[PDB]
C-alpha cells in the first residue's frame, strides 16, 4: 500500500491529531493554508487537534526564533478554544502574516532578528518580553522539542507533510484531492 510511512517513535502529545510540517517559504504550504485544507479536515474530523510544526531547516535565518512564535501561539491557542483549523487561530494568524510577508511583500531579508520578531509579534498582539516569559516554562521547552521531529519529516517527501495521530506520515503521491486527503486522513485515524 505504501500510501504512509509509520514513525518510530510515535510523536509525544500527537494523539488524534493531524499535524502538518510546514515551511513560510514553500509554495504548496502556502497553497494549502489559502485552501483551508486543515479546517476542511476538522469539517470532516470534528474530534481530531490540527497543529502546525514548522521545519527549521527551510525557515532561513531566523527559524528559531519562527519555532519560538509558533510554541507560543500553540500554547495561547488551547487557552482560547483554538487550533491550527481555525482561521482567527494565533496558530493561523502567525502563518498568515510570514506567507504574506515571503509572498505579497517580498521579504527575503531582514538585517536583525527584530524586524522578522515583530511581523509575528504584531500578528499576535503580544510583545517580546510575554513571548520570553513562556519560553522560560518547561511546557514551552517541551513544544520546541517536539517541532524538531519536523526536519526530518519535511525531508522525507517534502512540505507538506501530513501526519496522522503522531505515527502515519501521508505520501502525498498517494493523494490527487482534497477528499483523497480526507478519505486516508479517516482510514488512518481508525487504525
Amino acid at each position: 500500500n505504501n500510501s504512509f510511512i509509520t514513525l518510530n517513535p510515535s510523536l509525544p502529545n500527537s494523539e488524534n491529531s493531524v499535524i502538518e510540517a510546514f515551511s513560510y517559504k514553500c509554495i504548496h504550504c502556502y497553497n494549502h493554508h489559502k485552501f483551508g485544507t486543515l479546517e476542511k479536515l476538522r469539517e470532516a474530523f470534528p474530534n481530531l487537534h490540527f497543529k502546525l510544526y514548522p521545519v527549521s531547516l527551510m525557515n532561513g535565518e531566523f527559524s528559531k526564533e519562527m519555532n519560538e512564535l509558533f510554541a507560543f501561539a500553540q500554547y495561547k491557542d488551547e487557552q482560547n478554544g483554538k487550533d491550527a483549523s481555525y482561521s482567527d487561530s494565533l496558530s493561523h494568524k502567525l502563518a498568515d502574516v510570514y506567507f504574506v510577508s515571503y509572498f505579497l511583500n517580498k521579504q527575503r531579508n531582514f538585517s536583525n532578528l527584530d524586524e522578522f520578531y515583530d511581523i509575528g509579534l504584531k500578528a499576535m498582539n503580544v510583545n517580546k518580553n510575554e513571548v520570553l516569559n513562556f519560553l522560560n516554562t518547561p511546557k514551552a521547552k517541551e513544544i520546541l522539542s517536539e517541532f524538531q521531529r519536523a526536519n526530518d519529516i519535511a525531508k522525507t517527501y517534502g512540505t507538506p507533510a501530513f501526519v496522522v495521530n503522531g505515527k502515519y506520515q501521508i505520501n502525498p503521491s498517494a493523494i490527487n484531492s482534497m477528499q483523497d486527503l480526507e478519505d486516508l486522513v479517516k482510514k488512518l485515524s481508525n487504525m
